[PDB]
């Protein structure tokens, strides 16, 4: 069975992989699935943040797509794929070499191959975090 998208409104972009959204009428902090800043290098943190911010702010429509596993993490943050006018922020960050694939767990790994495909290209290009 496929996942489903639900509407949400931007409240504020926080950093490369955290955004605060109005979801089902309530403010909620969302952590993007399947991505992280490199473990030992935050050189591209500000660029990643700016990128996410531009993408979500310029969007006419933001959508939340939960996966089949845990919907919130140990902090109560929502765990989702976030779309901006149909473009997956999570995927975009990875194809641009701004964040890498990370935190890959059964149930919450529907888009794992998709993001790994994007990451492979970024890696090949030695782009940003892969330089
Ligand atoms: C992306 C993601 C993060 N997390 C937790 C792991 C990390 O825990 P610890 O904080 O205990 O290291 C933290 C990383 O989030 P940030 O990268 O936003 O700091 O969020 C999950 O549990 N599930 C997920 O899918
Ligand atoms: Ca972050």
């Amino acid at each position: 069975k496929k996942l489903h998208k639900e509407p949400a409104t931007l409240i504020k972009a926080i950093d490369g992989d955290t955004v605060k959204l109005m979801y089902k009428g309530q403010p909620m902090t969302f952590r993007l699935l399947l991505v992280d800043t490199p473990e030992f290098n935050e050189k591209y943190g500000p660029e990643a943040s700016a990128f996410t911010k531009k993408m979500v702010e310029n969007a006419k429509k933001i959508e939340v797509e939960f996966d089949k596993g845990q919907r919130t993490d140990k902090y109560g943050r929502g765990l989702a794929y976030i779309y901006a006018d149909g473009k997956m922020v999570n995927e975009a960050l990875v194809r641009q070499g701004l964040e890498k694939v990370a935190y890959v767990y059964k149930g919450n790994n529907t888009h794992e191959q998709l993001l790994r495909k994007a990451e492979a290209q970024a890696k090949k290009e030695k782009l940003n975090i892969w330089s």
